Formats: C-alpha cells, sequence, structure tokens
C-alpha cells in the first residue's frame, strides 16, 4: 500500500488480502476472489478431509477467481452456449480450494445478512466462478454479503473406501464444511452477519444444502437454507457405504490399481488427476440417467443415516427453508444418451423409445415397476401422440429425481416444525439456446436469482429486468428475515407457507405470485408412496 | 272377444289383454309358457319346449315369479322392495311376454328382447320398470321379455355331469329366443330384426348370447347396460362352480354306489326349493360384494373359453351394439355389507374404513395390489376428508365391476369390426327415494328407458317426460338401424361410434348430447392393464 483503494485492503484469519473494485450497473462493489481457505489436497492429500489454509506473509492478491476442481469437461455440444456456460473458465487442477467474496461499495457499516452460494453439477462438475453465479448484483443492489466455494468433485471429492482413514468419503463436503467455519471466522471483516448466514444452491448444490441441514456439525454455522431443484433424499444424491466401496474398487481396477485398503488409495494416489477423470463414468451400474459415479456417502459419520431416514425423524421447529422447482426438470438430461433425444430436432419419440427411455430412467426398477411407471405416465387418448411421449420422458426423468424427492422434503420437514415456502419457476430465458420443446430446463432459474438480467449488455427483456429484481427480493428478504415477503408491502400478492394441511407453493413468472395447491400431489404419490413398495415386496 | 286379442302360436291359441298407455290402447300377451316347467326331475335340466295345449290359453297377466332370495335390507322401503318379486314365488316360471301395438302392426316390426338383472340370483320381467307398453304404443316396437331360472336353480353347477350341467338359466333364455323367432311374426313382430336389451347381470347375459355361436341366429344387435360378459362377478371356473355346488349340497345334508355326481344332483332335487334359497350367500369364497354366489360358469360348452379369452378373439364384423353406464355405478352395493354405509345417513367414512371396504370390494386382492388401488383413488389434497373416501370407495365398486369391463368390452368390439355406441347415463330420477350421495345408482336408467315418465300419474317432471322420449328414440331407433341416431331429423349433435382411437361417447341428462372422450381412461388402465399384473406375479 501507498497509492492503494483502502476499500479492497482486508485482513482474515489467514493474513492480507487485496481485493478489487468492479462495475456492477448500479454502482461499484468489492470483489474478493481467490481466497485460500485449505491445505491444497494435492498429493498424498488426494481423497483426505481438508486441513485449514496456514496462514501467509505479504498481502495476497485476491483480484481474479482461481483454478477450477479437477474435472469432466462437457463436449457433448461443442462450441454450443448451453452447454459450454457451464463448463469451467478457469484452468483445472487439484489445487482449487478457494473461496469467493463480494460486498458492497463501500463495505457497510452494519452488520450484513450473508448468503452462502454451494454450486452444482451433480458432484462430478462445477465451479464457484461461472458467470451466472456472479454475487455483484446481490451484493450491489440488495446489500448483501455474498460468499461462495469452490469443493471437490468426482473421484478428488467423494470417492470413498468407507470404514478406511485414508479416503474416508464426503470429503467434498468438508470442503464446504471448512469453507462455512470461514464464514463463521472471517466474514466480520467484509461487514457480514456471521449470525445470519443462509446457504443456497441448486441442483447437487441444493442437495449438499440439505446434507448441511442434516449434518450437525454443520448445524451450528448457518441459520437458514434455500434449496433449489435438490435434495439429500432422492435416488441420486447418496450412496449406500457397499455401492460406494464398489464404485472405487472397480475404478481403482480400471486404472491399473489392482486391490486391504491402505495399499489400493495408496495407489490410486499415483494416478494422473486426469486418468481418474477418465475413468469416472465407467463404475456407474446400468446404463441410465441422473447418476453420479461419486457422489456423498451413508458413512454413519458426515451422514447419521440415510437422508429418508434423518428427514422421517428430524425436529426441525428451529429452521427455515425456501424450496423448489423449474418448469421442466428432466428435459435436459435426455440429450445426454437416450436415444430419440437431440437439441437440433423437436426430440419426436416413439412408444418403443419411451419404454427404453424409462428403463434407462428409473435403472433400479424392476419390469413390473417399469410397467408402472409407462403406464402412469401414458396419455391414453393418444398413446401413441409423440408429441407427449417425448413430455412424459421428461417428466418421469424430472419428476423421480428432483419434483417429487423436493414435495417428500417439503412434506417432512412441514410437518416436523420447519418453516417451508416453496416454488416453481416458469419463466424461460429469452435468451435461452436450447430449443422449445426442453422448456426451463434443469439450471435455468439461476440466473434470475443472481441477478444477470440487470446487465444491460446481456439482452435480457426489460420484464426480465423486473423480475429478476422481484427475485433477488424473494431470496434476500428470506435471508434477512426467514421470510421472502415484503413487511412494508400490502397486496401484492402474498408467499404463504408450505404446509400438509394446504400444500401452498407459488408461481414465479412475469406475472405477478399465483398461489397452487399440491406440488404434483397424485404423481408423487406414485413415487413416494407407491414405487417404493413395489420393490419393498418385489 | 277381441281379434286384436287373440293370437295362434305355434303351441296354441293365446288371449291377450288391451292395456292403457297414456296415448293409446296396446296388445299384451302377459305370461306366455315357453317351456315344461322345470320341476321335479327337471330341476338343474336344461329347458324342454313346452308341450301343446287345447282351446284357449289365458295370457292376461304376469306368472309367478323364478324362485329367489327376497330383499329384507329395508323392510317397506321403495328403493329395496321395487326389485322384490310382484309375483308369487315359484320353480315353474318359464312365462314370458309379449306387448304389442294396438291394432297389431301391419307390417313386419322391430322386437325388442329384455333380460332382467338381479346378479343371477333374483329378478322377474314383472317388475313395473320392465312395463313395456309404453314402449310398444309410442314407438310401436313388439317388446318381449322373458322370466328365466336364477340362483342355484338356474346356475348350480356340477361341470361335465349331464344332470347339472350348468348355465341352464341363460338356456332358458335362449329358449325364449327360440320362441321368437318361431311365433313374434304372429303379433306383427319380425323375427331377422331382434335386440336383445339388458341391464346389470341382463347386460352380461346379453353379452354371453354374443359370446355364445348357438345364440347368434336368434338376434341381430345387442344392448349392454351396466353389464359385461367379462369382469370380475359375471362368470366363475368349472373348479369353482364345483366347488361351491359341493359344499351347498353339504350345508343341505346332501350326500348322507353311483356315484358322487349323480348320487349329489339325486339329493339336490329331493329338497324343498326355500331350503336351497336359504344357504346360497353362504357358498362365497371372501367376505365380499358385487360377487354372487350361482352364476354362469365357463363350461366349454355354452362358453367355450372365458369371456374375456373369447372377447380378445372373436371376429364381429356383422354386430351393433349399444353400452354404457350410469354416474355411479357402485354406490347401492356398499349398503349391502360395507361397514359405515347407510341410506339413512350421509355415509361420511374414515380412511381406516375405506381401506376395509377396498379388502370386501376388491376381495381377489393382495396386500400390495389393495393398496394400490386405495392409493390410486385418494386425493392427495385431502386424504382425509369423510365425503372424497366414501365417493371413492363407490368408484372402487362401479369402476372394478362395471365401469372398467365396459370400456374393455367397447374397446375389443371396437377393435374386431363390430360397431359400438357408448354412453354414460348421468340423470337422477326426481322420484328417488335413496339419499343422496347414492347419486344415480346401479339400475336407475331403466325406468327411463322404459318410457315410465311418460305416465303422469308417476309424478315425474314435465322434463323427465321428454328425456324418457328422446332415450325411447335411441335405444329404438337403434333396435330399428343399429345406429341410435335419428334418420330423418338434421341438428343433432350426433352421437359417433364408440371407437380404439378415438373413445367417443355420450352423456345422456337432461341437457342435450354432449360428446365425450375416453370412458373413464386413466383409472381403467389402472383396473385392465396393471392390477392383472398385480395378482399374477406378487
Ligand atoms: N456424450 C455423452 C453421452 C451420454 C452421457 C454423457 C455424455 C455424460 C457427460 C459426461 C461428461 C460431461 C458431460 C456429460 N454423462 C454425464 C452426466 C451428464 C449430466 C448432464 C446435466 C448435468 C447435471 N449436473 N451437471 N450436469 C452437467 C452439465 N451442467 C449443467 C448443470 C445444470 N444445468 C444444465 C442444463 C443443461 C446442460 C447442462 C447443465 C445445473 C446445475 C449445474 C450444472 C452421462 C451420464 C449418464 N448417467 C448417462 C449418459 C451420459
Ligand atoms: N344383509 C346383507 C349383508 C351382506 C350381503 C347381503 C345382505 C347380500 C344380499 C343378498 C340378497 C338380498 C339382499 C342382500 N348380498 C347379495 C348381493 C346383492 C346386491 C344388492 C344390489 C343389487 C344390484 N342389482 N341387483 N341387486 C339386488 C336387489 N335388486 C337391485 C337391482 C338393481 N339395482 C339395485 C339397486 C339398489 C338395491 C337393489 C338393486 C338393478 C338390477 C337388478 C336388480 C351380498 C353380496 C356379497 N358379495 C357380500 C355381502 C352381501
Ligand atoms: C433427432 O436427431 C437424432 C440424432 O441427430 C435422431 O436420433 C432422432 O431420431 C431425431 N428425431 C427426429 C424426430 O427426427
Ligand atoms: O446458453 S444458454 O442457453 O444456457
Ligand atoms: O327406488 S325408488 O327410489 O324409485
Amino acid at each position: 500500500e501507498g497509492r492503494e483503494d483502502p476499500q479492497l485492503l482486508v485482513r482474515v484469519r489467514g493474513g492480507q488480502l487485496r481485493g478489487i473494485r468492479l462495475k456492477a450497473p448500479g454502482g461499484p462493489v468489492s470483489a474478493f476472489l481467490g481466497i485460500p481457505f485449505a491445505e491444497p489436497p494435492v498429493g498424498s492429500r488426494r481423497f483426505m478431509p481438508p486441513e485449514p489454509k496456514r496462514p501467509w506473509s505479504g498481502v495476497l492478491d485476491a483480484t481474479t477467481f482461481q483454478n477450477v476442481c479437477y474435472q469432466y469437461v462437457d463436449t457433448l455440444y461443442p462450441g454450443f452456449e448451453g452447454t459450454e456456460m457451464w463448463n469451467p473458465n478457469r484452468e483445472l487442477s487439484e489445487d482449487c480450494l478457494y473461496l469467493n467474496v463480494w460486498t458492497p461499495y463501500p463495505r457497510p457499516a452494519s452488520p450484513t445478512p450473508v448468503l452462502i452460494w454451494i454450486y452444482g453439477g451433480g458432484f462430478y462438475s462445477g465451479a464457484a466462478s461461472l458467470d451466472v453465479y456472479d454475487g455483484r448484483f446481490l451484493a450491489q443492489v440488495e446489500g448483501a454479503v455474498l460468499v461462495s466455494m469452490n469443493y471437490r468433485v468426482g473421484t478428488f471429492g467423494f470417492l470413498a473406501l468407507p470404514g478406511s482413514r485414508e479416503a474416508p468419503g464426503n470429503v467434498g463436503l468438508l470442503d464446504q464444511r471448512l469453507a462455512l467455519q470461514w464464514v463463521q471466522e472471517n466474514i466480520a471483516a467484509f461487514g457480514g452477519d456471521p449470525m445470519s448466514v443462509t446457504l443456497f444452491g441448486e441442483s447437487a448444490g441444493a442437495a449438499s444444502v440439505g446434507m448441511h441441514i442434516l449434518s450437525l456439525p454443520s448445524r451450528s454455522l448457518f441459520h437458514r437454507a434455500v434449496l433449489q431443484s435438490g435434495t439429500p433424499n432422492g435416488p441420486w444424491a447418496t450412496v449406500s457405504a457397499g455401492e460406494a466401496r464398489r464404485r472405487a474398487t472397480l475404478l481403482a481396477r480400471l486404472v491399473g490399481c489392482p486391490p486391504n485398503d491402505t495399499e489400493l488409495i495408496a495407489c490410486l494416489r499415483t494416478r494422473p488427476a486426469q486418468d481418474l477423470v477418465d475413468h469416472e463414468w465407467h463404475v456407474l451400474p446400468q446404463e441410465s440417467i441422473f447418476r453420479f459415479s461419486f457422489v456423498p456417502v451413508v458413512d454413519g459419520d458426515f451422514l447419521s443415516d440415510t437422508p429418508e431416514a434423518l428427514i422421517n425423524t428430524g425436529d426441525f421447529q428451529d429452521l427455515q427453508v425456501l424450496v423448489g422447482v423449474v418448469k421442466d426438470e428432466g428435459s435436459a438430461f435426455l440429450v445426454y444418451g437416450v436415444p430419440g433425444f437431440s437439441k437440433d430436432n423437436e426430440s419426436l419419440i416413439s412408444r418403443a423409445q419411451f419404454l427404453a427411455g424409462v428403463r434407462i430412467g428409473v435403472p433400479q426398477a424392476s419390469d413390473l415397476a417399469a410397467e408402472a411407471v409407462v403406464l402412469h405416465y401414458t396419455d391414453w387418448l393418444h398413446p401413441e401422440d409423440p408429441t407427449h411421449l417425448r413430455d412424459a420422458m421428461s417428466a418421469v426423468v424430472g419428476d423421480h429425481n428432483v419434483v417429487c424427492p423436493v414435495a417428500q422434503l417439503a412434506g417432512r420437514l412441514a410437518a416436523q416444525g420447519a418453516r417451508v415456502y416453496a416454488y416453481i419457476f416458469e419463466h424461460r430465458a429469452s435468451t435461452l439456446t436450447w430449443p422449445l420443446w426442453m422448456g426451463v430446463p434443469h439450471g435455468y432459474e439461476i440466473e434470475f436469482i443472481f441477478g444477470l438480467p440487470l446487465d444491460p449488455s446481456l439482452n435480457y427483456t426489460t420484464e426480465e429486468r423486473i423480475f429478476a429484481q422481484r427475485l433477488m427480493k424473494y431470496w434476500t428478504n428470506f435471508a434477512r428475515t426467514g421470510d421472502p415477503n415484503d413487511p412494508r408491502d400490502s397486496k401484492s400478492p402474498q408467499w404463504p407457507p408450505y404446509t400438509t394441511a394446504a400444500q401452498q407453493y407459488v408461481s414465479l413468472n412475469l406475472k405477478p405470485l399465483e398461489v397452487r395447491r399440491g406440488l404434483r400431489a397424485q404423481t408423487c404419490a406414485f413415487w413416494n408412496r407407491f414405487l417404493p413398495k413395489l420393490l419393498s415386496a418385489t
């Protein structure tokens, strides 16, 4: 420091940081990007829990996003924006444990509500540095302090040989918890209130938020939670200890590490990062969609039991949760290897192709369970209609994997004392490059919650700008108070809590809030009450 | 003596009576013997043709009702007693009734043949709601109805035996049909244009004449109202008939070299009728509803295979069929043994009471299967609501027993070249004495089709008189041409044929025809395609 902007120099437990003054449309914000919160989990630390970052000397430059955690880079549609906007935007490296902070400029005098973001990507991909997770707009417009962290994904984050000490599993979640601890100790330097931290995240991020709710050591690290299109309960977010062992062992075998656990993990540790990525997909038990190879494991430690069990028996009185879904959770998953589906045509499939899709979509399902699915989704007035079948296949994937789990989550939490608010997101970005048939796909509310439309250079409609402001007010009003509603406002339709009695939730679209009752009530009875029993008995 | 009232049929001369209809006189020939009384050693045997008689046979009154159980659920109550025997009970009961216009029709008239229901254990052609004069007078039709043996006498079978081959009640019907072919021309009727029509068990009987080759040259068109030959109640197997027969024999003291078929039937024949009727309801294998002890048997004779198999493989190309259901097929059955239901209160039920009702409603169901019915029929927005649960219990019984068997029948006949018209009857008689919650119960379209609202002394509303005139036209139009539509009248809308593609059918109520699509399609897919896979797999 001599000629430096005094609002950009800030000390934290690890040492001095230099941030950057960023332009948001309404004014400047402060970003501190690439703050390390753990010892780089490289070398002999691969697969291991993270250690807190050792203090540095001098002023650490925090003006740019740091490395993205090793993963599989999507090459489904090369050059296509629809897939590439999710692809890593920094170098890949095992040295990736860094977090980012956006605060108002100047930093606010009194403590500000803190929002912590946890990216999705199936526990195999993602980065806090993507354009759509840009904390600058929430920071500038809502006066909020926003934090996002990188956490280890794929094998690096979730390969477990359970009961082992050198590869215990859930270390991706432990990175996330370590970043939360960082926020407790340090966020006050940035003008954040560590007594008011809301976690929010989408897809696997949502699943992660829910896992912090269900893991006791995480509970004292945040006060409120938002789960966007993901849950800890459900078919894809966790695996049994047994299944994780099988997957770990198979992967080892594939990369030239034949199986004693010490020997095996030692040998995995000598493998180049790329070789692990190059093989992670080969360990899934069936051809399937919306399943990921290395995900949180039920270890009897981070997760003391299956999320299904923990949500059925938990006391959640102290807890406030906002949850919800987009209109077409399944559609995007179809183009990742369901025969018949593509972004470049209308994806009008046949009945054969539907039955085939369903086996892949519900891989754990017997023949009889698969017929049940098909019979339930068939339109019996037009059982051959290619359009309806295309949409059914999307709804099967969406409902089984997201909507109905969210429904179950909302039900159990609300019965057991939580204040729950629920939504369905129904607006298709005017700028989406995915075809019309895909509707509102998995992930596409995020850019609205973050306020991207306010950036005039992004070509959102004026209507979309206003809509984004609303959503930003809902989310942050929820962070601030535990209620997405506005204290001053006065019809303005109110957003009612979700209860078991009334099952109210709101539609989020360009029109003002409409209250609806029953989140796919009948169809979710199928997945949550019936289907299990078609595996319980046969 | 009135020349109009004197007819010479094959077995001798008859004297009918001139009856009074609101719009003019009709000739009626009531109580014509069509078979040797099936008594003594003829009990359980095929009927024999009636021997010729001398002089002029008095045919001016209804003859005896076939021997049957008399309802005492609600003694003195019109709603039940209107179905009870209105003439003396006797095993001597094989008589038929003919109504014609007065004067005798000048040129050959379409002939309608009625077959009552009563679950194959009750019924009589003499009931007021089967009064054939209105159709005779107004539409210029020749309307015939026969008595046939019911309960043990009509359907007790020891398959493979000469003495009790089963299905004799159907043979009774067949003989009545043969009688119409040989004799109806003398009445002005046209034997080359005979339309069978019937309701409930009567409809199933009609169905069985469609499905049995010898019956096929005795009529040209068919109308099945609220009943089908396929389904869970209309037939039993040779093994199951034997079982019930053998159990009945045992219950009435039979038996104390032959043997053990001839022996057993011999002893049964020695028993007073009331002894057989005393013990008929004790042969059923479970607590159930809409199951009857003695029903047509799959014998490989009358029925060459199961109706379900027969309808699957039949060629139905020169066949016209009118089928339908009432709005509330199941409601009436609930007051007959289903705990929680009664005509004297609104019958609001608990969920537990709903589950218990399902086990009785679907006697063959396994735990899982019954659970599926329950979970399918629940309203997940108000799953505890007593009105819905009561209505759902009603719907389960109607759908399982009538509506979905109809849908299936309609579908197969149309698929296989038959020409099918379908309806749902939704108007509740203003004169009705069953409570409102029962809606339009099983049986209560009949009074309208027969034109009773034309009798001003019966206190039907003007609207109902007009409604009855329309239905009388639909039915007799259908009898005349195989098409219920008014062939010379324009403006409609038209009753289109039922087809497997478009699944079109109409509602009959006070409003003009409305064309709907899919006869309870999703729900019948549950009943016709899924549940069967849940019986014979787990
Ligand atoms: N050429 C093929 C053929 C078959 C399969 C392929 C590739 C891939 C694939 C592998 C590496 C990189 C990308 C895809 N996967 C792996 C999993 C694919 C999951 C796709 C969606 C998703 C879910 N969470 N993360 N992602 C990856 C893409 N990131 C997105 C994300 C989100 N939304 C969207 C919406 C549209 C497109 C992408 C996208 C929101 C949350 C975060 C990431 C499959 C998985 C299977 N179980 C079966 C087939 C295939
Ligand atoms: N006290 C108990 C307790 C348990 C059971 C009882 C009686 C009876 C019963 C038998 C003879 C007479 C009266 C009742 N049934 C026999 C099944 C009878 C079904 C009654 C409804 C019906 C339907 N179609 N015919 N009927 C019989 C009477 N005639 C009717 C007719 C019609 N509609 C109706 C509508 C309401 C009342 C009666 C009725 C239409 C067609 C022809 C006859 C049961 C059958 C079971 N599977 C289980 C329990 C019970
Ligand atoms: C869409 O394209 C894919 C491959 O490009 C193909 O498999 C599919 O059949 C196509 N659908 C239609 C309706 O042409
Ligand atoms: O590129 S957008 O369509 O995700
Ligand atoms: O049976 S009575 O209500 O017409």
